[PDB]
């Protein structure tokens, strides 16, 4: 079998866009992710339009009713909820979707990068999650068999 | 009547603390809020101890499994969900709480500062939300009618 | 004690509007309802206008959204959930609201006018709803101790 | 891979049966759809009693309870919920599905006959789908990508 | 303030009995709840039969529906789940009970004999709960301000 | 297809591990179960340790912590819930699992071991299972097809 994913992951600093295209690929080679039906944000903004990149809408209720409203549908129509997370650039709308997976019932794995393992994370972020990996432990992570474990590291 | 509320607020910038003094200065005011029976994070860490001032702990399961239930408990026992929130230094912790407290049903009030009030803030805070004021208008803010609003500043 | 409602009742056929205005009178003569600080869809709709007046708001969806949201906060802040029932034109907005409030762990009294007490009323009504009463008791209801009950009529 | 879906559709008038047989014929050709595993609602009631056609057991709290309960099961245990909608004759038992199936996190579709696509539609049923569908658009549907969309039409 | 409580517990044992009237005497002792407006099972059985007094009603599904139902609708309408506990003779209603609380957000409170507290509990009972403390604790208890809290004892 | 399950069953009793045996050889045969990706309680027991075997554990919030998310973890992310129910011996646990089942939207299945079959079984067990039936029965089930059906049986 084969499961799908909520590609949670920020794309506004350096270490996180490169945490995101690391994952990507990671993703990519596992057998156990039907990546192709999974649902990734980016590529899901409403009309194709991102708002970092068009200033115009950063004050139309309706793309970001609408954006919201199709992450929000991407998260509880798809099997896991991946969070790719930067110790140092926690990001509040990860948050708020590791929340919302939380009530949704999914299996929630937080993905450190390598370099940051260890590093200390938010209280909330550790305990909404199942389990917290390595980056290098993606590609192999089997996903049919989702198991719990705490974060071998600290905790602010 | 009066509503009791979960006082989210990060304690973790010179920002976030004096948005926390002010909030938790109009909350003593407002006559429609019970700030005695209401849950406030800073006084109900495990065992009374903050991470910040005993380090050892950063490296205690029980200390965060306990911390991050009470915090749980503090959010579903109470009636609104307050959250102080900094446009500039959003966070994750926050976010996670808005979730859960939309995962419970609770009206979700965000509170930002004056000069702040109209910056962009994350999409996901913006959906999750039921409301979002001004830290002067907190004093004055009638709980036990809450009612639906959308921002009146820019989401990105 | 005192609870508070939401005030789930359509107004678009006299039976309604007629139905409308009885529960309003049974509800400000009941002792155990708090009336002035519940919620009442019709004073609620998104800048104060309703579209039957404003058809032009017929196409926009800031309207349609704000509305929505503001009524699903009217059932989540509020103890319980009151709809008024007419069996011969039931109404697919109260449905929703009905599943919403059983989602959200509210009490759900149906009150039909004694007029038509008895006559059959939808399966899904019928298994959502904890008690449904004729609106000649809803004066006396006592909202404080709110228990289980079957209709005492026909479910097609 | 395939989905299977929850068959929300009225029988209660010939413009109802008329879009029933309908979105019937475009599932049974939609690839993506495993309607062998679905469940419909009419080849489900308890006992294979249709209470329409046997007004003796309008009065069966035992045959309501099964009934009522069976279709609940049918929902939460099925990907898709899948609502055909008449904007003249909208149906409060597809109503109070629409809501238990947003609180089991089900995906919302509703599917508008193509000679009454654009007519207007309540508030709650608009605001609690996914995506509004013409029934032209249903035999090609893609339910391994289900997206968020805006219903082209007005909404009452 | 003052709040209202769903009395889970068992009388199937003399154990649960004398535990039973134990309860109920602190509880009329306690401040800070309102006994009158809480619901207690006992005094709530459809028709107002108990089916150990009555075994006819021991197949008879109308009374298991309602009487269940009615348990339900007593935990989500009120405050507090109290679950009188008694670690050698463990109640599976009481469990369930807990479970369903945990899932309507409510603050659950077991309560065990003096004589048996540290006595093993079930892990599951352990895991849903928000506190455990004495019988002897229970008249003194403040439900205004429920924190978290781990049992004194230990957990097979 | 084929389902997953969270296999529900004490370990405690002889006549449960009897019945743990029997259920586990009926799922070893069933077309319709992958019981390979299933997950197995007693198998996942944290660090494998089974506190019944190792009672130095019987006082580790860690090792209870762990094991308790780990179970509901093995509920929320599969398929089906079933119930290995033994009317003599009812389980506390197993209680509580099938009421956190009913939140996560589940399909609750409790299987009862044909000698005690028809035997009265608490009202709560009753009212949150979709359907209850023999040991015998298990192979044959067709999980692919979930339907809900009344135990006939008593209930207490
Ligand atoms: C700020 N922001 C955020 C999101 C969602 C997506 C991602 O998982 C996380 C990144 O903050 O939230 C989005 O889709 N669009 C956007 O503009
Ligand atoms: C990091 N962190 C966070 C919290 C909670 C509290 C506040 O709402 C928000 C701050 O991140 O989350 C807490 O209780 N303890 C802690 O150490
Ligand atoms: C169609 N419609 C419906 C509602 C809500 C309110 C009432 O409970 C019920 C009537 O359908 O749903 C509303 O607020 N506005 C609107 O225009
Ligand atoms: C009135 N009625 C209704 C239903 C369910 C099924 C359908 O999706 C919708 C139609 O109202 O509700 C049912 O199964 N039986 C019945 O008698
Ligand atoms: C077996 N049983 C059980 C209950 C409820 C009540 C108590 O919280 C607990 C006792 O099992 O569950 C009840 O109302 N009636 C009944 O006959
Ligand atoms: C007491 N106990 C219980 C459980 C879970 C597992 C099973 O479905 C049910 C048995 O009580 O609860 C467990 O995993 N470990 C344990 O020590």
């Amino acid at each position: 079998p084969k499961k799908t994913i909520y590609f949670g992951a920020g794309w506004f600093t350096d270490r996180q866009n490169k945490a995101y295209k690391e994952a990507m690929e990671a993703l990519k080679e596992n057998p156990t992710i039907d990546l192709e039906n999974s649902y990734v944000p980016l590529d899901n903004q409403y009309k194709g339009i991102r708002v970092d990149e068009h200033p115009e809408y950063l004050h139309d209720k309706v793309w970001a009713t609408a954006t919201y409203n199709n992450d929000l549908n991407g998260i509880k129509t798809n099997d896991i909820m991946l969070g790719v997370y930067i110790p140092d650039e926690e990001d509040v709308g990860l948050g708020m979707e590791l929340g919302y997976a939380l009530s949704q019932g999914k299996y929630v794995l937080l993905v450190i990068p390598d370099e940051d393992y260890g590093k200390p994370i938010n209280l909330m972020s550790w305990g909404v999650s199942d389990n917290v990996i390595k980056m290098s432990q993606l590609k192999d992570f089997n996903f049919n068999k989702p198991r719990f474990d705490f974060y071998e590291g600290a905790v602010y």
